[PDB]
């Protein structure tokens, strides 16, 4: 034609955003990665979605896995390929060798394969094709040069036929060559790399579109998860800074607090409660959750430090009954160790939990707990993640942070997140007359006025009682004042 | 079968949790690792458990080790294979070569064997098969391409036969290619990697399920141990945050302390005593252990700093007789240098000791001692392990931590564990009138009210005596006060 | 121009500065890089600009891509090669193989090709020539020695013919050998290296001119971007320190401040507002923006911390209506997460936005936000870029910086930029009588006198109210003064 290059949607959540529209039509896209990275999954999900969303028949060529297996495994995702094969929407072209192999097959098969592929494409009027592990084919006894021709031929013919293809290749080093022979990269018009990077006993799955001749696309790596719903990608760098903002207020669960905040938290806001352990962030979180049920609104409490049972014991001891909250189906407590998964997973679990429960308020007790081990950049990326998702979702969110040092803390957050949050509430110990007292302070509020006083507060069975400031002291921020 | 993948339990402690059920039935699982990582052990324990737990016969194909040795070695774990061979539950298919022979017998036996195995499978109605070191077979004179076909043939046949197999492979690099020919990886349906990572003159075994076609599993590495009971794996990231919590109280061994904690320690809770050396953590431990015996309850003292004898001397000088505690079989002292083993091993020894003595209380003298050398992340992982186990086991736990700096310490723990503990007891030196006095402080209690005063205390032959706070002082916490 | 070598301009933005004039005429320039680095784009742009700007006919030799694809792909940048091929200004020489082929040809073809290209050059009176992926030609079965001869031959003949050529080559490692056979480097007269470096999940493209036999050029790597307009390079080290300076003043949007600045900011100046979160930098920015519109002048607010909505809600809460600002087409708000792209991209986006809007004032809210993750050296390079552009463009700029620690901060900027800025405005918290008050201070002004007082200021619906200094206080900068 006389325009750019049209793309075909893969409907693979996230991918079409990363690829600025999907795969280039009429061309083949190389998808490689190490063992267990999700190559096959991608190739099948590409066909399946093609069928289920646009009724575009697909041909699936397999060189190693058996057709039965391919259909067997797809069930893992509630994928019924066998049905689609019947309806003639999907055709699995078995190209795998037989238990009784034979020599030299690097030419007959090439033209014969295309004949068959072409045959099938024509027979079912296939629009999408995906070849799984073309690597394995010439993995018979070939050199880079021989590999480059065969690929060139394969790609070329498929091009002529006008098939939008997905080719799967295997790697051996997470960051070494892009594909086995170090040739495939240059022969393909489009290249996608699926990575399963180790790093600290944890595994992180990323996807990168290295290149797409003819168009633009997002660059770099993007984390993704393989679930019961297949590949799920999060273009954390694609989320737009177009969050909705209003002047509507909401209570904290603490009236005096609400006063200090100039009338309560904003509905469209992210609040952060920082302080040493014991200061009472976990309390403010409970009082925040309860206030959402007292107004018959649903709230989720993602706890990463205390057990489900403990949260209940301590909550009851502060009055507020969490038991009822759950029965009335207004409050949902999750709970899970940060070590039970990687940030990417957690991010997703938080999201899905939000979708299946339509929360009005969300509270994550201790982001500081989720920052364990993980790198700072990976962490900030997570924070921006859960933070922005909440903002664009009209969900008020309260996040907890435990500073590494009680008293003397010179920075609000060790991880440096305060800049991403709308309202900051700071809890701190104050040594007074040989005793450890607390103090609460509305450090900042973007749209409101808020109290500038550093009020001391006690904790009882009733909960939190915000009293007066220490007007007669100096160096209070430090934790060890000087009475005057 | 139009359903998800079905797995078969290995009964190898921890494995079925990581593999979300066990090995996928009728499929082969590759298990590779470097020399001495426990490949053989895995494959055998796989068959054994099969025979002993579900009476599923098993065929074990060995290419290098002799059947006599395979039986001889198994005795190391109290495995009598010889017996199972007679009972015809287990059949060892000797495929090893002899001191003499010929050559040019490539795929010759690869085909003959696929029969010899099919034979024994039918003959003993085998359900589980394990081939040890298939690698060594084509370690005769082959290339990556020749190896891919032979494997694919073998796997394929075994799959037709419907047997659930485990294939052993060797590697040369702990983090390099998955298997010798970097081809096996893609040929197997399932990949398990056993690593024996060095790092700092210490060895650390970890197992990882790289992929499982068709199902889910836990990602990343997981520490494990090889004991007299075989492979023991700890899915530290699989432990759920569903610990039981009660309001029952227990004594610290110090009445005045119990008062400050507003009625004593909670049965279901983890207590942390922090302070510079000499502050007296070891004392509070002794007193906490004695109190459990005074109530005829079993308690264990894991000491990592003082000898068995020294603990006695110092305990006796504080009154409390540890001699009697042991005779009455109410108190159990362990003692071992953190350097005598890796965290994984320690964690396990702690667990087993708890199982063989049903403790009601537990005290680990110096967590900070176990933190020597080890990485902060490997440590936190150990803490969560011991911490959680105790919690879900209704065992009250007291842990000791020596801060790196006496006086001035701006953070409770250098390792940052305060966030994982329920009750925090802080001991600190206070310079008053040219003398080093002490002070005790209940820094926090999640369920109780506890005293906020920083009470000075002395140590005598009677033990700890908690006096009054320094109401007329400033900057106490700092260590160097200033009287008003 | 004092350079011994006559050069030809590429008209590729930035390249001619880097190459000190363009590509040496009558010589060949090797352009190598990994897959997807922009080799083809470079060579095509080279011919294109040649035809459009100088009516210099061009010959494009392709060994892998198809003439249709090369034309199809160029539409991505709005270039119509097809039209140029008709007019006879561009000739694409198809040298790619056919999907039927044989074996053996990379030699006489080297002579057949030479004679071919000489035909095209003579037929079209070509002046520019670019051979895309010569690498792939002897990628048939050759050794380093055979390659060196063939290249040298090709190059040599092209030189005789008098053609200025661009030869593309592929590399596998981003910093390893220059080209595949590690032989091309020395055979070519000039060598250009296109890199696409990973590093932290982001991709950074750089261009480097390694050598140019005969003349000088800019040494090292230079960041560039591929856009709808092709390759765009920023010779950040080529920016001359010859910015225009005037004594003209402009308001800051706050009258009291202007007084403090001895009559307002300088038109030709870069201002820096630093302080901990909550201090009000974002407020001053708003007021700085609003003031340019109040005087019917265009201004751009690049926000990297708050959404477009939030900025509006908060702005309105401080009076000043941002809604109207936009309608009147006097104020333009951008908004974007720093993680949504690398510095290079950001820098370019800021520049374009400036050209398509002719701003008089610009405000980047939080440079410290664009400093997330990125290396300090990469950051400073970014700051020098935006800062310099602004300066030479008579555009007044207000940049924001949040300090990692509230109160006690010993340095103006953690990134150490203060030395690059002309005027510095410092905001800070002052603990006074158990309360958090703010203090504003004109730390420095290069051309003015400015007030040296550290005035406290309050924030209201009306905005910022600058009051008086704390004359009766000591240790103000500390954050917790002493009343004397
Ligand atoms: N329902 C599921 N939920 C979560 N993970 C799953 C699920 N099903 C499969 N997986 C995971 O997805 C991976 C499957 O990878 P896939 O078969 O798509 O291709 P590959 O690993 O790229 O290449 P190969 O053909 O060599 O396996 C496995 O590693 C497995 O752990
Ligand atoms: N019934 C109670 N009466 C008085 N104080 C209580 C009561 N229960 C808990 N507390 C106090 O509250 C503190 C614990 O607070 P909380 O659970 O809110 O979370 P946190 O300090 O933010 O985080 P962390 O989990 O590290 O403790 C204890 O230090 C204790 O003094
Ligand atoms: N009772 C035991 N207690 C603790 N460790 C043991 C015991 N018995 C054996 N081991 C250890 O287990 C390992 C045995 O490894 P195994 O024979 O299972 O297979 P492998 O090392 O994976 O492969 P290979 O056949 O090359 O040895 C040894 O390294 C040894 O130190
Ligand atoms: N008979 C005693 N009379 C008075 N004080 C004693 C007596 N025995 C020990 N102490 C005191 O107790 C301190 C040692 O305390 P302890 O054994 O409790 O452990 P710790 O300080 O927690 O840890 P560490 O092993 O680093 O010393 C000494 O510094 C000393 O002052
Ligand atoms: N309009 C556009 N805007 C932004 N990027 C684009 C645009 N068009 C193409 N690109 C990018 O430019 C790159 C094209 O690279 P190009 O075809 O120039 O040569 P190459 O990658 O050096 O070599 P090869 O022939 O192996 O691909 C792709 O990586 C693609 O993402
Ligand atoms: N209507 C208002 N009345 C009184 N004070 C207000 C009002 N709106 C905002 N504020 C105050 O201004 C502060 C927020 O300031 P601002 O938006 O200027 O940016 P910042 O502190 O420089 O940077 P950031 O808050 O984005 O980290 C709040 O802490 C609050 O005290």
């Amino acid at each position: 034609e006389h325009q750019a290059i049209a793309k075909m949607r893969t409907m693979i959540e996230g991918f079409d955003d990363i690829s600025h529209g999907g795969l280039p039509i009429g061309r083949s896209t190389l998808v490689s990665g190490t063992s267990g990275t999700g190559k096959t999954l991608f190739s099948i999900q590409f066909l399946y979605n093609g069928i289920i969303e646009f009724d575009e028949p697909g041909v699936f060529v397999t060189f190693e896995e058996t057709p039965q297996d391919i259909i067997k495994n797809a069930r893992s995702f509630g994928w019924d390929l066998a049905k689609l094969v019947d309806e003639g929407k999907l055709f699995i072209l078995d190209a795998s060798p037989d238990p009784e192999g034979q020599e030299v097959v690097g030419g007959f098969d090439l033209s014969a394969l295309i004949e068959r592929i072409n045959y099938a494409i024509q027979k079912y009027r296939a629009r999408r094709v995906s070849i799984d592990s073309v690597t394995s084919v010439f993995q018979q006894y070939d050199a880079s040069s021989v590999v480059r021709r065969e690929l060139f031929r394969l790609v070329a013919r498929l091009k002529q036929i006008g098939a939008t293809t997905v080719m799967t290749t295997e790697r051996i080093e997470e960051y070494g060559p892009i594909a086995r022979y170090g040739v495939e990269e240059f022969v393909s018009d489009n290249v996608v790399i699926l990575r399963n990077v180790l790093e600290g006993e944890r595994r992180r799955r990323t996807l990168e579109i290295l290149k797409l001749r003819g168009t633009s696309h997002m660059k770099g790596e993007y984390p993704f998860t393989i679930t019961d719903h297949g590949i799920n990608i999060f273009p954390l760098g694609a989320m737009r800074l177009t969050q909705r903002s209003s002047n509507v207020r909401v209570s904290s669960g603490v009236v005096r607090l609400d006063e200090m905040c100039g009338g309560g938290f904003f509905k469209d806001s992210i609040i952060l409660a920082t302080g040493a352990t014991g200061t009472g962030k976990t309390l403010l979180v409970s009082r925040f959750v309860e206030n959402a049920c007292a107004n018959k609104e649903r709230a989720i409490l993602f706890a990463y430090e205390e057990s489900r049972a403990q949260l209940l014991r301590n909550a009851y001891s502060w009055g507020m009954d969490f038991e009822e909250m759950e029965r009335q189906n207004l409050l949902k407590i999750v709970c899970a160790y940060p070590e039970s998964a990687g940030l990417e997973d957690h991010l997703q679990i938080i999201k899905s939990e939000i979708n299946d429960f339509k929360p009005a308020r969300i509270a994550i007790d201790s982001l500081s707990a989720l920052a364990r081990g993980v790198s700072n950049n990976a962490f900030r990326q997570f924070v921006i993640g859960v933070t922005g998702y909440a903002k664009q979702e009209e969900i008020t969110g309260l996040f907890t942070n435990t500073s590494d040092q009680f008293m003397g803390a010179h920075s609000i957050t060790d991880s440096h997140i305060s800049t991403i949050t709308d309202t900051i509430i700071l809890l701190q110990y104050v040594e007074i007359r040989g005793e450890m007292s607390r103090a609460i302070n509305v450090f900042k509020m973007r749209g409101s006025w808020h109290d500038k006083a550093i009020r001391e507060f006690m904790i009882s069975d009733k909960g939190p009682d915000i009293k007066d400031s220490f007007r007669n002291f100096e160096r209070i921020i430090s934790g060890s004042p000087t009475r005057i």
